C-alpha cells in the first residue's frame, strides 16, 4: 500500500532517473583488492564490475581462489544468493567448482550467450544429453540429463559429478530468454510466473546452499530478480506489503555487491513486479494461474 502510493507520487512527478540516481549516490564503496590484482585480470569480464573483497566468494583452491561472484546475505529476509558474471571460457570449471563447494541446488540465468551482437557468456553447459562436458582443471563432469522448453524460458536438469569422489548431484538451470540487456521483462506476469518456477523447484530452500544468479556482468537484471525475491519474501514473513521498503533493501544488497539494478527503468519494474506479487503473497492463490496464462508460456 504505502509502496504503491510512492510508485504513484514517483510515476506522477517523473521522477524515476532521480530516485534511481539517489541510490546510486548513497550505495557502498568498499574495496575490491582482489578483483584488481594482476594476475585476475582475465578473470573478470568488465573492468567497472567486480565483487567486493568482504562478499567475494572464495575457490576451494590454493592456486588462485578468486571468482568474480559474490554472497548476498540478507539477514532480515533470512535468504542468501550467489550473484555471478557470465562465465568466460578460462572460467567456466571455476564457476561449476561454486556451485559444487557452496551446494548450490539452481542455476539463474537470465541473459543470452549472444546479445546485440556480442558474446555475453560462454556456452558453460552441455547442450545435448550425448556431449557431456568435463572441466579438468577444477575434476568435475556435467551431463545434460532433460530440458523443459518453453517460450520464453527453458529448465535444464543437470548431473554435476565431482570426479574425485565421484558423488553427483542434480543442478536446476533456469534460462530466461527474453529479457534484454540493460531492459526489462515483457511483463509482471512473466517475470512472476519465472520467479515461483524457480521458487518450486526447492532452489531457493534453506536446506541448499545459495541460488547463483547470473546475467552478463551479474547486477542488472541479476540484482532485479533478487530483488524482487527479497521484497516478496519480507512481505510474506509479517503479511504486511506496508512493512517493505524496496529502496531499502537495495541498499542492504548493494552492501554486498556493487551496481544491482543497472538502470531507473529496472528499478520501476521491481516495484511493479513486487506489488503485483504481493496478491499471491496476501492470499490470492488464483493469481499465479493468471500470471501463466498472461506469460504465454506455452
Amino acid at each position: 500500500m504505502e509502496m504503491e502510493k510512492e510508485f504513484e507520487q514517483i510515476d506522477k512527478s517523473g521522477s524515476w532517473a532521480a530516485i534511481y540516481q539517489d541510490i546510486r549516490h548513497e550505495a557502498s564503496d568498499f574495496p575490491c583488492r582482489v578483483a584488481k590484482l594482476p594476475k585476475n585480470k582475465n578473470r573478470n569480464r568488465y573492468r567497472d564490475v567486480s565483487p567486493f573483497d568482504h562478499s567475494r566468494i572464495k575457490l576451494h583452491e590454493e592456486d588462485n581462489d578468486y571468482i568474480n561472484a559474490s554472497l548476498i546475505k540478507m539477514e532480515e529476509a533470512q535468504r542468501s544468493y550467489i550473484l555471478t558474471q557470465g562465465p568466460l571460457p578460462n572460467t567456466c570449471g571455476h564457476f561449476w567448482e561454486m556451485v559444487w563447494e557452496q551446494k548450490s541446488r539452481g542455476v539463474v540465468m537470465l541473459n543470452r550467450v549472444m546479445e546485440k551482437g556480442s558474446l555475453k557468456c560462454a556456452q558453460y553447459w552441455p547442450q545435448k544429453e550425448e556431449k557431456e562436458m568435463i572441466f579438468e582443471d577444477t575434476n568435475l563432469k556435467l551431463t545434460l540429463i532433460s530440458e523443459d522448453i518453453k517460450s520464453y524460458y527453458t529448465v535444464r536438469q543437470l548431473e554435476l559429478e565431482n570426479l574425485t569422489t565421484q558423488e553427483t548431484r542434480e543442478i536446476l538451470h533456469f534460462h530466461y530468454t527474453t529479457w534484454p540487456a540493460f531492459g526489462v521483462p515483457e511483463s509482471p506476469a512473466s517475470f512472476l510466473n519465472f520467479l515461483f518456477k524457480v521458487r518450486e523447484s526447492g532452489s531457493l530452500s534453506p536446506e541448499h546452499g545459495p541460488v547463483v544468479v547470473h546475467c552478463s556482468a551479474g547486477i542488472g537484471r541479476s540484482g532485479t530478480f533478487c530483488l524482487a525475491d527479497t521484497c516478496l519474501l519480507l512481505m510474506d514473513k509479517r503479511k504486511d506489503p506496508s512493512s517493505v521498503d524496496i529502496k531499502k533493501v537495495l541498499l542492504e544488497m548493494r552492501k554486498f555487491r556493487m551496481g544491482l539494478i543497472a538502470t531507473a527503468d529496472q528499478l520501476r519494474f521491481s516495484y511493479l513486479a513486487v506489488i503485483e506479487g504481493a496478491k499471491f503473497i496476501m492470499g490470492d492463490s488464483s493469481v499465479q494461474d493468471q500470471w501463466k496464462e498472461l506469460s504465454h508460456e506455452a
